[PDB]
C-alpha cells in the first residue's frame, strides 16, 4: 500500500474534461484539494468555451476516488490509492433514462505533485428540449452509496450506480453508470472485497466568478465491511 503514503495530508486536484454532446464542443477545467484522511474534496470547475452546453451536475460523477476515507480496517480493499502515483484509467458509460448517453475515458494519475484528472467525453443522442440539452437540472445534487467490486478478468475494479438528478419539475431522471477501473502502472494494486463509498455533495456559486461555473464541496467515506 505505498501509494497510500501519497494521500496522508490536502494533495492539489486539476481537472481537464475535454466534452462534445451530440456534436456541441466544450472543455471544463478544475482546480482545488483531496485530503484522503477526511474524505474531502473541493474543486471549483470553469467552463472555459462558454456556457457549459450540458447541466453542470450531470458531469460530477465524470470530473477521483483516491481521496475517499477508508476506515483504517478497510485500507486493504483501497485500490484507488494502490494504483498511484502512476494511476489509473476510468471508464465509465452513462445513460440517462429516456435520453441520451455520456461515454467517458479518463486518467488519474500524479504529474508531479498534482493528481490530475484528464477526461475526454462523448455524449451522443440527447433530445432537442430534454432534461440534458434543455438544462432542466435543478443546480443540486443528491447522496449516493457507489458499490465497488474487483474485475473479475483483469486487475481492476467495476462499479454499477444510478445517480437520481432532481427535475424542475419535481420530477427525479436516473443516470445509470457503468464503470471500470485499471491500474496504469505495472506494479502491485489491490484488490477489494465487496464495499462501498458513501460520497455526499454539495454544489454552489462564486459571486465573484463570471464564467459558468461550479464549486463542489465532498465528502466521501468507504463502508460495508467491518
Amino acid at each position: 500500500s505505498k501509494g497510500e503514503e501519497l494521500f496522508t495530508g490536502k494533495v492539489p486536484i486539476l481537472v481537464e474534461l475535454d466534452g462534445d454532446v451530440n456534436g456541441h464542443k466544450f472543455s471544463v477545467s478544475g482546480e482545488g484539494e483531496g485530503d484522503a484522511t477526511k474524505g474531502k474534496l473541493t474543486l471549483k470547475f470553469i467552463c472555459t468555451t462558454g456556457k457549459l452546453p450540458v447541466p453542470w451536475p450531470t458531469l460530477v460523477t465524470t470530473l477521483v476516488q483516491c481521496f475517499s476515507r477508508y476506515p483504517d480496517h478497510m485500507k486493504r480493499h483501497d485500490f484507488f490509492k494502490s494504483a498511484m502515483p502512476e494511476g489509473y484509467v476510468q471508464e465509465r458509460t452513462i445513460s440517462f433514462k429516456d435520453d441520451g448517453n455520456y461515454k467517458t475515458r479518463a486518467e488519474v494519475k500524479f504529474e508531479g505533485d498534482t493528481l490530475v484528472n484528464r477526461i475526454e467525453l462523448k455524449g451522443i443522442d440527447f433530445k432537442e428540449d430534454g432534461n440534458i440539452l434543455g438544462h432542466k437540472l435543478e443546480y443540486n445534487y443528491n447522496s449516493h452509496n457507489v458499490y465497488i467490486t474487483a474485475d473479475k478478468q483483469k486487475n481492476g475494479i467495476k462499479a454499477n450506480f444510478k445517480i437520481r438528478h432532481n427535475i424542475e419539475d419535481g420530477s427525479v431522471q436516473l443516470a445509470d453508470h457503468y464503470q471500470q477501473n485499471t491500474p496504469i502502472g505495472d506494479g502491485p494494486v489491490l484488490l477489494p472485497d465487496n464495499h462501498y463509498l458513501s460520497t455526499q455533495s454539495a454544489l454552489s456559486k462564486d459571486p465573484n466568478e463570471k464564467r459558468d461555473h461550479m464549486v463542489l464541496k465532498e465528502f466521501v467515506t468507504a463502508a460495508g465491511i467491518t
